[PDB]
């Protein structure tokens, strides 16, 4: 077996120490766009996100609502997979043609035809048929969702993709944890990896089923070697943070270490705009959340089943969370992500002072 | 005095880092065979369970029931020792002619005449007399049970067994903690060496006396020492990594660390075919669970005495764990126990994540 | 990005180690002295505090009473920032007049003229206005007030302050809790560097901005960075430990690190002096203590208010505080600061025994 | 300021591997016969405990009866001097005269005249006249009581001693928590040393003085420095682990790690035989005990009342104690403490596990 130096780590054991501040950075002149799929060395990517941050490929928190708010703001939404490739084309399809009038029976991130941006998660088992109607609908970027990335079938799935669309079907890959993983699936060809396995909020009320690390450490290694590649080959692979925010300054601390941009669950499905019911308990509004591993998600093994605190509109907490990571940056003298991944000063916290 | 570099850890302190999954790996292509008893270099065991777990030498676990109930499912009971000669060679009678029809008054594990394997535990005082009557009922293999197995008492069992048996009496010895401890009991002659001190469910409610060492280390460190004594040797004893099994992934990890085989007491204990009484208190249905070290075992100090939740019968939670361990392995790329501990990737977890 | 080898510490994580404790060393003869502002090698400071503490710039703790109180007992008051130009200069006028008798309508800390010696905090924004009342009031130092002193903000008002005053008006810049930070304050000229980001008291009924370092690490580090500017320049910069004082032998690790003095908030506002009102609560008296950053302080983003157990007069627990203080440097073998920073022993201890 | 390489740790995170137990390693034939005082190498102490406990210089604790009791059992106690002269010199007198029938108005540590050994504290300030009135009296040994025994004031009262008595009066001295405290007192003439500041049980109810060190690490650390002593001037200096003995394998640990001998307060105040009253409350039998830094002890600050369950007569728990601190000791394969000190194999346990 192999063994490592030293254990992994969580965004709670770390925090961020000041670099020079400049009179220019403000937060209303700190620029987050963020590059979505690969390019080469010189390149732009074909596509920016307004804001790092992206919606869950889970039932409780990507529906059509959510991906139009999102978007909106900047961000992008992944339509869950863990439903029918009808249903799901349909969400991809509202979202896409959402801007028209008579159909017949700022910030805002869109296509050359003004029309908001929306992603699609698909699975290495129905592919086939699911990739051609998410590509008809419009869908703008796909994503492999999966606990454990590191498979053949999703090589499978990329290669499938690259034979019949080339480059001109984005996808992403996921989730992995170390540079090994994240090798494979770049040699694969997917267009941006997601890190990310046991670090989610949905684990906190349910048993480890023993593969896994800590969120930070996963995110550090696989920046590492992605930076690594890119120095081998040219290609820059953007890398995405899933899972594991609780705090907005995690969302600093994830884009420091390198992550170009992040994937939430819990942190969209209290709001408004989620596809949950909104329930009251006790005066208390709350919102469903369940994550796609529990019974209640996959039957169209793991469960859990839970409630967030009801936060209100998207937009309104969106803009108050990237406020305060605007304001962190300018105090680590970044005025963009890459420059703040750049200068970044990152001191691990003792358990102690925990 | 001798110090070590670094302090020692549990199961609950280790994760696996997924490697490449291939698409011939499915829960049921996994192959749980393993080894029990020393061979040498290119040999096969004489001794091969069909899974990894052997219930655990305790009055509260293996009785004739359980032994039958696990060696079904492919795995293997030790008869508690702490009881009368003429008693514990009777539960070994009964398991080994369990499937007699008149009598004068697909994963089974069986021998070569079908009858299903059976183990008892004996201790270093009374073998000159336990021992035969042990051999004469048909154990299968036996095992000297103790505390602190780094003793020249089991050094002069094993010799007498030896002596008198020659190599065709199958006998295990422990518990040990590290390389010391095995070698002495390697040479001494052991076909199999327990692992583990203070490691088990039951110090949770009892006071240390000492002597122990973190379950997931021991294992470490003694299973580097098997692999050295196979190098210069050419002989490979099996180990068992014994108590400390918490959660169902306790199991791949300890596999994965190198152990051959589990031994569990409370995991058995809850189950119907324990040979304790089904006691419900307050709508809980509860079985009980108590150490041999208890002055309620040894009378036919320390002490523990405790219920477990019930469980049912042992056959369905088998299964589910072992479900659960296969398909782990194969999130680890591993088809046998031999491929996991080679191609492990195994990573410490920080105790703040905890 | 930039990591760090170990993590960060706190205060409670430290202990001192005794070292020879000689007959002359007795509380009573220990001289409590210490620097306030930068002087050259082989110079005395310009102004020497009796007593190493300062209070917090807040408008909770540092009131014109507060300021009368300490300089009472040696130590220097920096009256709040957060107050209208008017309202703070009115203080330090009240202050630096207190001793007048007609009034046209031992260890005392003073002047030439033995008026009480206070200090003001400025902020980066109005000091073109703030600093000239602040000095016609009769301030005898200033400070700018900041979460994050490494900002070319505070390098334009110290450079402001130098081009209208030269080196005739003392002013402290801060927070920093780094090297860099220290090295960037420094060469811009602060005649006194503050330590200290996110370990307040304050902090612990708050959520993390993402910015910080524990306390002890960051005065280490910092002091070290101020040796080597030392050795460098010739220049010997005073630096403050400002928050995470919890109990009073943090006062004696705190200068044992290096700190030339110390700032605290909650220590003082347990005060009958402290400008807020004792308030009774269920028989507990109580007084007021909110932070700089909560929006009940700023209106004339975060917030912390609470309240703290009442202490009575300031007097009598800084006298009982430092007889501590004075006692532990004996058993140091410390006469002075100085002496103990040179012949201090510390040690950090396990989170276990914590 | 000089800092180290770890932290400090205490006995809770330590824990004993098992070595090679012999067949003539039972409780019965082990040894725990040890060296009290001072001697050259080859020679014997002249006083030697029969098992290696003494009971604290405590007003709660040492007083007549528990002396007798213990000397009883072959350890010694040390008569509490936080009383008068007078008073003190009474109680050494009762214990050596204690076996006389007429006065005019197996395991037994005597001295030549069968006489129950005693010991009593001294202090730095009025031993010139304590000292010749405990000599008088008939003590068998003294020890300077101190919380910081790296002292001018302990060599001071060292050298009166010899000036006036020569090697004919034992004296031991302490308490220091590392090497260079331990080097001051030994050139001092110290014939034992005490080891260990603020890890006494009292410290649990009561703040930190801020002076102090991890007990095991204490213990380690000075047991090296004692060891380099020895093989540079041929003096073994026996050192006595005070504090911190919080459950019976901790003894052993103490011992494994070095000391001869270990003193404690809360083990003895529990007894029917310490000096305290025994009150009932709430039908749970328990006992005074508290610390000599409280302003209750001393008044013929610091500050520590408690009680602790009622145990009993001394002699039935010690024997338990230390036949369990024997079974331990078999199981490393050590029949004497020295054996012990030689043969330990110590691990640090993960604070994960604690
Ligand atoms: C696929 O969605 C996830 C993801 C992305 C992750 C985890 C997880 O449990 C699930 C649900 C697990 C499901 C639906 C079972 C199928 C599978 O195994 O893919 C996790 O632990 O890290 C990442
Ligand atoms: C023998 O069964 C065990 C085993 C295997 C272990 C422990 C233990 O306490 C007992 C009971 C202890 C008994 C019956 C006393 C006799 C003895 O000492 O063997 C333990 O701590 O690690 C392993
Ligand atoms: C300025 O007073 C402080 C100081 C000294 C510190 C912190 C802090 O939050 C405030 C209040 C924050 C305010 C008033 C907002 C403006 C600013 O950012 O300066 C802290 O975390 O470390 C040190
Ligand atoms: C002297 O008895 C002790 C000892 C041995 C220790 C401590 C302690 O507090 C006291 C009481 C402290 C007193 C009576 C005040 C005088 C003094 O300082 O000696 C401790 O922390 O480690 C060891
Ligand atoms: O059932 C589940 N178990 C564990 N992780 C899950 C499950 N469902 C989704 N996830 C992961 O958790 C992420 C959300 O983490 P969160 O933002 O902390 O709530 C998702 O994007 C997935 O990667
Ligand atoms: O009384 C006891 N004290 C400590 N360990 C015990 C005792 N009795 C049995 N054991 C050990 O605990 C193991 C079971 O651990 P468990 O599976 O965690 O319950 C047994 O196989 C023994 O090795
Ligand atoms: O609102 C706030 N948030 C965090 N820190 C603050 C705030 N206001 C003041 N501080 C800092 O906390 C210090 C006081 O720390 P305290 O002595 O532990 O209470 C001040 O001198 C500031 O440096
Ligand atoms: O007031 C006190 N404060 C701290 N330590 C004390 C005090 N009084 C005695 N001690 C120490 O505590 C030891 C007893 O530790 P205990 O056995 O853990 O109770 C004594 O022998 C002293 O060294
Ligand atoms: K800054
Ligand atoms: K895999
Ligand atoms: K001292
Ligand atoms: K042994």
């Amino acid at each position: 077996a192999k063994y490592y130096n030293e254990p992994c780590h969580t965004f709670n054991e770390y925090l961020l120490i000041p670099g020079l501040s400049t009179v220019d950075c403000i937060p209303s002149n700190v620029n987050l766009s963020t590059p979505l799929v690969k390019f080469q060395k010189g390149q732009q990517s074909e596509i920016n996100l307004k804001i790092p941050l992206v919606s869950a490929i889970m039932q409780s928190v990507s529906g059509e609502k959510m991906a139009i708010a999102l978007a909106r703001e900047g961000g992008i939404s992944f339509i869950f997979g863990s439903q029918s490739i009808e249903s799901q084309a349909a969400m991809v399809h509202a979202v896409k043609n959402f801007k028209a009038g008579f159909v017949v029976s700022h910030n805002e991130l869109v296509d050359s035809q003004k029309r908001y941006l929306v992603g699609a998660g698909i699975n290495t088992r129905d592919f086939r048929e699911r990739v051609p109607a998410l590509v008809e609908a419009g869908a703008d970027v796909l994503c492999i969702d999966s606990s454990d990335g590191f498979s053949e079938w999703q090589k499978i799935t990329i290669g499938w993709i690259r034979e019949k669309y080339g480059d001109k079907v984005k996808v992403g890959a996921g989730n992995i944890v170390d540079g090994e993983g994240f090798r494979y699936l770049a040699d694969a060809g997917a267009d941006f990896i997601k890190i990310g396995i046991g670090g989610g909020s949905i684990c906190i009320t349910r048993e480890q089923k023993g593969i896994g690390r800590g969120q930070a450490t996963a995110v550090i290694d696989v920046v590492a070697e992605r930076n690594k590649y890119f120095e081998e080959t040219g290609i820059y692979i953007p890398v995405c943070s899933d899972g594991g925010i609780v705090y907005d300054y995690h969302m600093t601390l994830a884009l420091a270490m390198g992550a170009d941009f992040i994937m939430l669950g819990r942190y969209f499905a209290r709001f408004e705009e989620s596809p949950t019911r909104k329930v009251t308990i006790n005066g208390s509004v709350m919102k469903e959340y369940w994550g796609e591993g529990s019974s209640r998600a996959r039957n169209w093994e793991e469960g859990v089943d839970s409630y967030v605190p009801y936060a209100g509109k998207l937009k309104d907490n969106v803009e108050a969370s990237l406020n305060k990571v605007k304001s962190t940056m300018c105090n680590c003298g970044a005025l963009t992500i890459p420059q703040l991944q750049s200068k970044a000063k990152i001191t691990l916290v003792s358990s102690v002072s925990i």
